[PDB]
């Protein structure tokens, strides 16, 4: 479980956020993209995994499952390419609950920049440093590490 | 010690290669921008500090630091913008040796990308998984949780 990440697309302003969160810590990586294809998901991917040990990602859709861009992706970084079958229900709502969160703090934030990305960045920063109490980023860092020990 | 950041600008291909280097750790980050701007550092640095907890950043260069749009993403992200005056003269040296590792794994990865961009991104995956035995990876994680405990 600290080398687990589930990739999730959400839509706004006509652009897409692709989100990677680390599902058990709740700590997201996110970009803009013009849309969700099987190279831009690949090149996050490769981004992501040069940055955190990733072990696995549940992938967000069947087209990025099924994309041989993505599965050269998953090959070159070492990453266990899976489904993103919630077998857990609660996953869903987990995902569905973020989305609406980070919309949210895009909202709070989007007088603050012109450009999408921006915002959305911003909106990164506060979800991972947010206190539930600890932050997704601390928690990160100490399943990880607990793990390397 | 923790959250001190280093930013190092080197380029290749009539391009710019912008990285961030944890000083205690020797991690990195990296993008390929088309020019090193005010604008594109401040950007970086944004997307760096919602990533990890970045109490300072030495910047690379004067136009960087003197730039309204860095001090004002260091604002933005709680960092501590600083000089990049190498009082320790083994600063610059490190930094050098990092510039010259980055581009020969470039090198060694160049065929296996269209762009550029690519290619920098497998780099930063195989500088940070590097076993020196611990890699960078491993070891900016337990140097945070250390000081997180
Ligand atoms: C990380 O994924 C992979 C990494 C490595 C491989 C194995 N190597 C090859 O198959 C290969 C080799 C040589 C030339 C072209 C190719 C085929 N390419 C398509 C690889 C590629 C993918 C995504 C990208 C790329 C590029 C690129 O060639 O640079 O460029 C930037 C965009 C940016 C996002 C966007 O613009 O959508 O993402 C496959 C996937
Ligand atoms: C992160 O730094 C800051 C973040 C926030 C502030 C406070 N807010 C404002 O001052 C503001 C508010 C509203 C409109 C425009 C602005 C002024 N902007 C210039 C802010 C901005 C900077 C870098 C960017 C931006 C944008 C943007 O407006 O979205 O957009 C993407 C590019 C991508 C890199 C590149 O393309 O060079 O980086 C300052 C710096
Ligand atoms: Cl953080």
């Amino acid at each position: 479980s600290p080398g687990i990440w589930q990739l999730d697309c959400t839509h706004l302003e006509g652009k897409v956020i692709l989100v990677a969160v680390h599902v058990a810590s709740g700590y997201i990586e996110a970009e803009v993209i013009p849309a969700e294809t099987g190279q831009e998901t690949a090149y996050f991917l490769l981004k992501l995994a040069g940055r955190w040990p990733v072990k696995t990602v549940h992938t967000d859709n069947g087209s990025n499952f099924t994309s041989t861009t993505v599965k050269a992706a998953c090959w070159w970084a070492g990453i266990k390419q899976e489904d993103g079958i919630p077998y857990n229900p609660q996953s869903q709502g987990v995902i569905e609950s973020m989305n609406k969160e980070l919309k949210k703090i895009i909202g709070q934030v989007r007088d603050q920049a012109e450009h999408l990305k921006t915002a959305v960045q911003m909106a990164v920063f506060i979800h991972n440093h947010k206190r539930k109490g600890y932050s997704a980023g601390e928690r990160i860092v100490d399943i990880i590490a607990t793990d390397i020990q």
